C-alpha cells in the first residue's frame, strides 16, 4: 500500500471562515455558539445554533452558484481555500488521477420544502429547472466535481455525522491502492430550520441555555443537555507520498489509520463496543502512541459517556490515557462537516503545539473525572499523532488518525 | 485481489415484486408505467411514473418500520428476500466480516416536506422524534443496518443515479482487498411528488404519452422525450469466492469489472468522454467479450445518444457490438435504485438465457441505426458476461460487469 498525505486544507466554521480564524479561536477558547432568534420564533426549544459569518456571494460567483445550496456553497469556498493552500496547478486539479469525494448529512433541505411550497402556491413551474442538483443527496460531490473539472472518482458517502470522516477514509483507501494519486475529501452541511427542527422534535438538541448561547455546548460537563447544530464545510487535500514529495507539497500530516465499523444495536444510541472495535481498526496500522483525541463528544447525556468506556478500554485511565479535548463545545455539531472540520482542527493543533482546552466545562461530570479531559489549554506540546472519532446514527463509526510527517 | 461473486438478489421494482415477477416482465415486454393522477393533479406536465405495487405493513413489522420511509420499507423487504435467497443464517448477517453499502439518490423528501408543514401549521413537537432516521442521506444503510444488526462496514454512496452502481462497486472493492467478506450492495428510492416535481419543473421527464403511459419510456425512440421516474430498492449479497464456495452458496455471477470516472463538464448532460473512460476501467480487468449491454439510456433526447457514441468507440457498431437493450422501457428510472435493479435484470436474463426487447421502439431513431439494439426477445442465448452502465448528474459515471462462474 502507498503512503497517503494531506497536503491543503479548506473551511468554513462557526469558529472561522478559514484555517487562520480557526486556529485563533481554538487557542482563545472562542465559543461559535449564538441565539438563533428564528428558533424561537418557530417554537423551538432550542434556540442556539452556530452559524458560519461568511459573505458568500463575495467568494462564489453568480453563475458558479446556479446548483449550490448554502452547504455545498461553503464547501466550494472551503475547495478554493484548499486548493490554494495546496498551491495547485489547474491540470494538478482536472485529470484523471484526481478525484473527489465529498459528502453531506442531507441535501439541501431548504430547496426540498421551498420546492414543495411554492409547487402548492403558485404551481410546479416555479420550482425552476436547478432544484435538482441542489437537493439530491450527492450535492457536494457532483457540484465540486462539475466545476472544479473533477476527472477522475466521483461520489458522495453519507454517514450521518461519521458523514466526513468516511469520506477522507475512502479517499484514502483510493489512493492507497493506487486508483487515484491526489483526491478532494470532506463534507458540509447547511443549517436551516427545515433541518434543525428534526433533532428540536427528538429532544436532541440544548435547551436549558438558551439565555446563555455561548456556553451551550458543553461536552463532559455534568448538565450537559444535547448537542448545538452547526453548519458548515472542510476539504482536505490528499496526496500519495511520492506525488506531494515531488512537487514540493506541504505536509500538514500523514493519515496513519481509519477505522470503519457498524453497531447493529440502536438508531440513535451508541453501543460503545462498535466504537473500541473501530479505534482498533485505526489504530491496527499505527505505530506511535496517540498525544490527543479529538473525540466524537456532542454533548449530550447519552452520548458522551459511551466513547469515555470506549477509550477506557482501549487507553487507559488517567495520565497513560491521551489528552482528550471535545472541540464540539466550541463549534457545535456540523454533522455531515464534522468529521474533516475535526480533522482539520487536529491538524491545527499539531503544526501550532498546543491542545485546546475542552470548553465550557463548569463541573466536570463524575464519571469522567478520571480522564485526561482537558480543562485549560496546553501549550509547547509536540504532538506528533492524533486520533478523531466521528460516530453517527444508525450506529455508524468512523475513526482517523493523523502523524506528522518525519520519513 | 480476491475474486468476489453474488450470491442472492432481492428487489422491489415497478415490474415485480421479486425476481420471479420481474423475470416475466422482462421476458413479455410488460410495463411498469402508469398514470400518475397526483401529478395531474398538482399541475405537472409529466403524469406519468413507475410504481411498485407491493403490500409493506404485510412484510414489514409496525416497531421495524418506526425509522423507514417509503423508499427504505422497500429496501428492507429487498433485504429480506436476498437473505433468504442466500440462505443465510443470522450469524452469516451479523458479523464484523460482513457489512453494508446502500444508498439511495436522497432520503425520504416526503419526511422534510411533512416535517416543514406540520411544524409551521401545528409546531414542532408534531414533528415527532423519528424523522431524523428518515430525512438523512444515509437512511438506507442506517436502517438496515440497524434492524439487521452489522456489525462491519455502514455506510451510503450517493451520486444520483449512479448510486447503487458506486454501491456495489465499493462494496467490491472492500471484498477484494480483505476488508470484509460478505457485503449487502444496492439502495433505493422513494416514488413521491416531492421529489418528482424537482424533474418535471426542469422539463427532463416525459408528457407526450401521457394518454397511453404504458409506452411513455422508450430508449432509442426518435420521439422519446424524457425519462419516466420510478421507486423501488434492490439488494445483492456479495461474497469473496472461497466464502461463497464453502458455504455451497448459489452464484449468480462474478463481478469482474467496476469503472468509476467523472465528466467534470455539465451538471445535467453527459459528455460521452466519460462514459468511454468509465467503460474501459471496468473493462480493463475483463478476458471475455461482452454478451449484453444494458445502457443507462433513460429516454431523453440528450443522454441516450453520447452513450451510444461511447459505446462505439469502444465496441464498434453493426454486429460485432454486443446486443444493447434499455430496460428503463419497461420499468422506468427508479434514482438511487436503478443501478442494482439493473444488474439484478442483467443477472437475471443471464440465469435465463434471454436478452429482452428494448420496450417501445415504434421508430428508432435514424442517429442509432447501425446499433444492434434489441428489437425482438432474443431466446435460447447463453450469456456468459454482461456490462451495465448508469451515470448521474453531476457527471459521475459507473459502469459493472459480471461474468457467469465457470471457474
Ligand atoms: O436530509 C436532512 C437530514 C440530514 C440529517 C443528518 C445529518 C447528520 C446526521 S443526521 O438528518 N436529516
Ligand atoms: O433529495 C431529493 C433528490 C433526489 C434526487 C436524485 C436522485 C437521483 C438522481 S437526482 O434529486 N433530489
Ligand atoms: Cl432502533
Ligand atoms: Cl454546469
Ligand atoms: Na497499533
Ligand atoms: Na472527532
Ligand atoms: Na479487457
Ligand atoms: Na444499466
Amino acid at each position: 500500500m502507498r503512503r497517503v498525505v494531506v497536503t491543503g486544507m479548506g473551511i468554513v466554521s462557526s469558529i472561522g471562515s478559514n484555517t487562520e480564524e480557526v486556529t485563533a479561536s481554538l487557542r482563545e477558547a472562542k465559543s461559535g455558539i449564538s441565539r438563533a432568534e428564528e428558533y424561537a420564533e418557530l417554537g423551538f426549544r432550542c434556540q442556539v445554533h452556530g452559524a458560519p459569518d461568511i459573505d458568500i456571494e463575495s467568494l462564489v460567483d453568480r453563475r458558479a452558484m446556479r446548483f449550490h445550496g448554502r452547504g455545498t456553497a461553503w464547501n466550494h469556498i472551503a475547495m478554493d481555500q484548499a486548493i490554494a493552500d495546496a498551491g495547485l496547478t489547474e491540470e494538478e486539479v482536472s485529470n484523471e488521477r484526481t478525484g473527489i469525494i465529498m459528502g453531506s448529512g442531507g441535501p439541501s433541505t431548504r430547496t426540498i420544502v421551498d420546492s414543495a411550497d411554492i409547487t402548492r402556491e403558485k404551481g410546479p413551474k416555479r420550482v425552476g429547472p436547478f432544484a435538482v442538483p441542489k437537493a439530491m443527496s450527492s450535492t457536494a460531490s457532483a457540484t465540486l466535481a462539475t466545476f472544479f473539472k473533477i476527472k477522475g472518482i466521483n461520489y458522495s458517502i453519507s454517514s450521518a455525522c461519521a458523514t466526513s470522516n468516511h469520506c477522507i477514509g475512502n479517499a484514502y483507501e483510493m489512493i492507497q491502492y493506487g486508483k487515484q494519486d491526489r483526491m478532494f475529501a470532506g463534507g458540509c452541511e447547511d443549517l436551516d430550520w427545515t433541518l434543525s427542527v428534526l433533532f428540536d422534535a427528538m429532544g436532541a438538541m440544548s435547551s436549558k441555555y438558551n439565555d446563555t448561547p455561548s456556553t451551550a455546548s458543553r461536552a463532559y460537563d455534568k448538565n450537559r443537555d444535547g448537542f448545538v447544530i452547526a453548519g458548515g464545510a472542510g476539504v482536505l487535500v490528499l496526496e500519495d507520498l511520492e506525488t506531494a514529495l515531488a512537487r514540493g507539497a506541504k505536509i500538514y500530516g500523514e493519515i496513519v489509520g481509519y477505522g470503519a465499523t457498524s453497531d447493529g444495536y440502536d438508531m440513535v444510541a451508541p453501543s460503545g463496543e462498535g466504537a473500541i472495535r473501530c479505534m482498533k481498526m485505526a489504530l491496527s496500522t499505527v505505530t506511535s502512541k496517540i498525544d490527543y483525541i479529538n473525540p466524537h463528544a456532542t454533548s449530550t447525556p447519552a452520548g458522551d459517556a459511551p466513547e469515555i468506556e470506549a477509550i477506557r478500554q482501549i487507553f487507559g485511565a488517567g495520565d497513560v490515557c491521551p489528552p482528550i479535548a471535545a472541540t464540539k463545545s466550541l463549534t457545535g455539531h456540523s454533522l455531515g462537516a464534522t468529521g474533516v472540520q475535526e480533522a482539520i482542527y487536529s491538524l491545527l493543533m499539531m503544526q501550532n503545539n498546543f491542545i485546546c482546552e475542552s470548553a465550557h466545562i463548569e463541573e466536570l461530570d463524575p464519571a469522567f473525572a478520571d480522564m485526561p479531559i482537558v480543562r485549560k489549554r496546553i501549550d509547547n506540546v509536540q504532538l506528533n499523532t492524533v486520533l478523531s472519532n466521528s460516530f453517527g446514527f444508525g450506529g455508524t463509526n468512523a475513526t482517523l488518525v493523523f502523524q506528522r510527517y518525519q520519513g
